[PDB]
């Protein structure tokens, strides 16, 4: 069981509570992390910092990975010579693929757990064609092409999952960029990955649609994430405090075997506040 | 020590039992709620030895009790006397579901885990629009009302972060034409009381409740469902009973416990498709 | 010349009223179908007078008829002794849905629009984990077995590209605590059965069938609603009865020949939002 | 009532069955029409070609426009060069905005009917990044940015549609290229444009989802739409064949001061295809 985690650049986000938990069931964890913030990663892993965090982990490997490149050929110049990248190899998405198949031979669980909207901060009516299209590449384009790299260093039965926001169905206002258009198409193409992967490799693909956690991507945006997560605590069926280990635990069992029959769909990790018509 | 009420079995033949084996993997005590029409029949089958094969999982399938249940009925006031002479009901006891929680709450004390596997339509074989009032209602009471009575009256008996299931099909949001009698409108309800559940038992009892959409099991257009969907869903796997058990294992236990008012289909993801291909 | 049955009005201040304002315009004849027990006091305020301001349209409203209706009983068979004692039904004849189809038929001819709006839940203050299964089922049986019954009895009496609507609300979908009873059970199941129908309608007669899922209207937690609707809403006017009259319209019309099985929104768009701004 | 139609390029498709049910309540038309196929459109006009099916239509203007230009700056050098392009102006949305209002004033009603994807004979996991993007632009974005622009040339309480299909919620394979994607999206945007437009402006959006038409957009896909029309006559609820005027019709009344309480809505017009699971 090795899984490969697409997206995570410290402990407060999702991707780290989803490691954690593969780890309890014994699973050997691949990190796949941004350049911008791949260093400082590293730095404080051996300098002990994410320790009291790991409570202990099995990470196998820890790459550089950005999801804007397919290959080798799609890096610009500019970006080949940029300070943070300069310096680094084998990170676009079919480098990764192939180095990972070298050193490890084929996996059978894959996580996308990442976004990133430059105009984030806009409100849609206001967000210019370029940020808009940055958005559905980043957030869901890195999806589609994650999947068509990988496809061929995944064994059959394996399991695909990725996460997603509630704002591509209904309504969140300050959720901008085109990060609500983004997610409603990564929920769409989650079905269609679904019926293609499924019929051509028996390979399974779900999202989760998981409720506000302060992470560094959510502060991102202009206390948006503070009222969320007040509001969700207030709100929700559930009023417990959600932890990015209940997704961690729920991507688990969509990664293992236990969820065999399930693919093509959006899962609600959010104390249910997804259900609610009126406050209260 | 969890246990676990399943009711509405009557055979090793459909979801119930799927459950039942997958729990008893997490070492989960299980408590059947047996129709009482099939009950005596189903204790025959049972102590002949006709369930031995179904029951291994190098481990035994820890059967805690079977229990005569009927979902028509909340309290021992609902009983007709039509019933009450019954032939099969004259001979068995505290069916109703409020005297079956009672039983268990005495016996074992509180549970953790509630299964709702039950649908009943008198008239499932007319279409909607050819379905009687009655057999309507009938439709609504078995397999709707009976999930709330349920709630109502095992809560009292459930611990704290429990959790409840039942078992919906996808025919209550999209056209299945042969799925009548009200059954279609028996799991909208179901579905959209689930929601409503969630919410009171949440806030109220900090207990989580979903339900799971099931593609066909073989438990006529039956043997339809079953092919068109191994022909066009996305996985070509056989659906097996023990694929929603393994799902309900999952929802029952605390890994899900940020997960409540949830339909969750469980169906070789056919529910995506539009048109074949 | 285009006559429209419209089952559930009590008076001019709730959707039926607005339905048949906006239709008159398109100068439908309306018949309104009328509560047994409220048949008489209606009479009384319309000869009094007390709806003719109501009723203006340079225009009048053609009510071409006024009947007594009940949407609990299906035919004349289905009449208990105690509601035949009873007083306001004893002096009312032929109120069954069986009954008025024939009436209709009889004095008029084939009609050729439906419009279901009528709601009933005796336990309606009751959140749903505390409703009883006579509550639960009787606001199934008034509020959406209705609907079926209604198309199985005037499907005869109606000429082929006939329409149908029925009136819904968004708690079937997403929770609304407040509004029990099982009336979000009831909705739930309408807007499915809104979907079967329309298969077997459209098919076997093309008649087509759909729901509006309207706004909140003052016809206690409806002056929450509509406050929180006009604050959160993306469309800041106030939601009118006749706002729902000109979608029903265009739905009952065959301008909108091509959609069935839907269900329609009008609600000032409150339905696309998540959390309040 | 002056209506816009942006996407109309011959009698064959959506957006003419909306200009012929608009013309009926005397809505004064204008059509935008994408420069590849405008002179050719031009021509027919004037050769009365669309004379036998204008019954009479009233056709206030028919401009040239390219949804893929936000304003002037934006249109590349080889474009602008373009043999078909040469030799126009004022086609971008900005400037069909300014155009319209200056000769016109303001409007009430627009009718997104457009959509393009380059690969969309390709399925999704086989779709590149430049080929999604470009389904994402011209399909989607191109409404939010058509918006942009018109909302200031446009009164209250004006309407504006967009057409939509199926695949966005349900899998379809052959509709590809990112064209799903772009659906969902744009049922999505629909929403948060809904929001902001009626809250900011009083201004109503929602989007039509279609049944399958034969149309040029149509046959550009890989029998597909000969396929499409001929299960969902057999299959549909209503049996009757699905008219773009039967679309037309809807699109009128969702325009029209009669559909005032009803906004961010996908609206189905496909005799009832969409309710189905099972096949009769
Ligand atoms: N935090 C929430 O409230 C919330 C809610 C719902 C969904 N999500 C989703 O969960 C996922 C993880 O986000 P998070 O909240 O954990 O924030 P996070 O910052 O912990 O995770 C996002 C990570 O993606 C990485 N990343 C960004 N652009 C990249 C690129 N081009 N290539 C590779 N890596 C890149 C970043 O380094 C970052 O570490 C996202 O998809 C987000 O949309 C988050
Ligand atoms: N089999 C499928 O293809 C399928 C698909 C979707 C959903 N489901 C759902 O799964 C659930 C279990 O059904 P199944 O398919 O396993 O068949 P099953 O026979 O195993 O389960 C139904 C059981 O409910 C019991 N029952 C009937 N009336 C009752 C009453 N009044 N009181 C108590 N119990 C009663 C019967 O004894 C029967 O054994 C049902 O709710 C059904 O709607 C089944
Ligand atoms: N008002 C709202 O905020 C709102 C919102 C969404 C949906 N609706 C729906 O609109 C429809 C019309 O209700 P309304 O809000 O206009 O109030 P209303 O009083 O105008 O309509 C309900 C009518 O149904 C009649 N009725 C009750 N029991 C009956 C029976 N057994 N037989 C026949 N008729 C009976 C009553 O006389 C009553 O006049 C209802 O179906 C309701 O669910 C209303
Ligand atoms: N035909 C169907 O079966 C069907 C079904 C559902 C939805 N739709 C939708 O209806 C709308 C109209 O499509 P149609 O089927 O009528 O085909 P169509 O070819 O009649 O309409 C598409 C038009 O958009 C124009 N266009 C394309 N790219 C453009 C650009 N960059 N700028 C401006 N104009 C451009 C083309 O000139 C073309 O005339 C589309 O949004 C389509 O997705 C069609
Ligand atoms: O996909 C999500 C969803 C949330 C929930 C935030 C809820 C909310 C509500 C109002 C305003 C802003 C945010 C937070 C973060 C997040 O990931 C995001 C969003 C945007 C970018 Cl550019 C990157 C990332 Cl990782
Ligand atoms: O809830 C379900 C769902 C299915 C799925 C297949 C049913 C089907 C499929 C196509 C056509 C007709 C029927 C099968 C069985 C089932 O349980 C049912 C249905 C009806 C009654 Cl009266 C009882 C039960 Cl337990
Ligand atoms: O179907 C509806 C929907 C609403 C919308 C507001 C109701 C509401 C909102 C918030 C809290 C509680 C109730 C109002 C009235 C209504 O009709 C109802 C409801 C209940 C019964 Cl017994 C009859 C009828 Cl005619
Ligand atoms: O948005 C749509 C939808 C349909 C319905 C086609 C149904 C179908 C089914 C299987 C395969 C292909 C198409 C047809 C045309 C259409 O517009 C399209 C699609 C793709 C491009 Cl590039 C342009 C346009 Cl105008």
């Amino acid at each position: 069981d090795i899984c490969f985690i697409a997206g995570i650049g410290d402990t407060n986000g999702y991707g780290w509570g989803i490691a954690k938990e593969l780890s309890k069931r014994n699973v050997k964890i691949i990190f796949g992390i941004w350049p911008p913030v791949y260093n400082i990663f590293m730095k404080n892993y051996k300098n002990g910092k994410f320790d009291n965090d790991m409570i202990k982990m099995n990470i196998l490997d820890m790459l550089p990975f950005d999801a804007s490149f397919d290959t080798a050929n799609d890096i610009d110049e500019e970006t080949k010579n940029n300070k943070r990248y300069n310096m680094l190899q084998n990170y676009t998405i079919e480098d990764v693929a192939n180095l990972i198949h070298q050193k490890y031979g084929k996996i059978n669980m894959l996580v996308h757990s990442l976004a990133n909207a430059k105009e984030v901060q806009k409100d849609l009516l206001n967000t210019s064609r370029k940020g808009y299209l940055d958005a559905l590449s980043k957030s869901s384009y890195s999806l589609i092409s994650l999947c068509k790299y990988f496809v061929n260093i995944m064994k059959p039965q394996s399991s695909i999952i990725s996460l997603t926001y509630h704002a591509s169905q209904k309504v969140v206002p300050g959720y901008g960029g085109g990060m609500s258009s983004a997610k409603a198409a990564l929920e769409s193409d989650t079905r269609v990955l679904a019926y293609h992967l499924g019929r051509n490799y028996n390979i399974r693909i779900n999202t989760i649609s998981a409720g506000p956690l302060k992470s560094r991507a959510a502060t991102a945006i202009n206390t948006f994430i503070d009222y969320a997560i007040e509001y969700s605590e207030k709100y929700a069926p559930l009023r417990q405090k959600l932890l990015s280990t209940d997704i961690g635990s729920v991507a688990s069992f969509l990664l293992s075997r236990e969820s065999r029959a399930i693919t093509g769909q959006t899962i609600y990790v959010d104390n249910g506040l997804n259900i609610m018509f009126l406050p209260d």
